[PDB]
């Protein structure tokens, strides 16, 4: 199962760890992507766990917009992890830079509800533009469920750890 995780609270666990790596070697049964509403998976997280996928993430995301239209922001949807775990719940959080509403990034967090344990990055943060200690306090006062973040890092790890109230 997963390994070194500081334990946050009763069911957050936190790792600096690179979440493609981390997946490669765990193969959760869920892995989070930090989708946009399009499965347009170019960069951060996403473009990373596409890459992972040898693009067969991305290949099965545009069936999925070609059959369904895009998600909803706060929305999420459950697709094959491929080589990196059972399932991939791609996750939309608002995105800052685009001028999303913040408050969204609560609904996007009760995606992981629906799943017992998950791997998973801190939603809107990196590119989406959100401060990440402000999306792990969203985390720890929303998921119930064990989530297990991997934040790659490891100066925001620290800074994430050391602040934690
Ligand atoms: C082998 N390394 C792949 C890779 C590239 N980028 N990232 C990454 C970036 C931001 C957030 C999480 C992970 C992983």
């Amino acid at each position: 199962s997963f390994s070194g995780y500081l334990k946050l609270t009763d069911n957050v666990y936190i790792k600096n760890a690179d979440i493609v790596e981390e997946a490669k070697k765990v193969k959760p049964t869920v892995v989070v992507n930090a989708a946009n509403v399009y499965l347009k998976h170019g960069g951060g997280v996403a473009g990373a766990l596409n890459k992972a996928t040898n693009n067969a993430m991305q290949v099965e995301s545009d069936d999925y917009i070609a059959t369904n239209g895009p998600l909803k922001v706060g929305g999420s949807c459950v697709l094959s992890g491929h080589n990196l775990a059972k399932h991939c719940l791609h996750v939309v959080g608002p995105n800052v830079n685009k001028g999303e509403d913040i408050q969204l990034l609560k609904s996007a967090y009760e995606n992981f509800n629906q799943h017992e344990v998950l791997l998973a990055p801190l939603l809107s943060a990196g590119i989406f533009g959100a401060d990440p200690i402000h999306s792990l306090r969203v985390c720890v006062d929303t998921v119930r469920t064990n989530v297990y973040l991997a934040v790659f890092d490891k100066n925001l790890y620290d800074k994430l750890v050391s602040s934690f109230l």
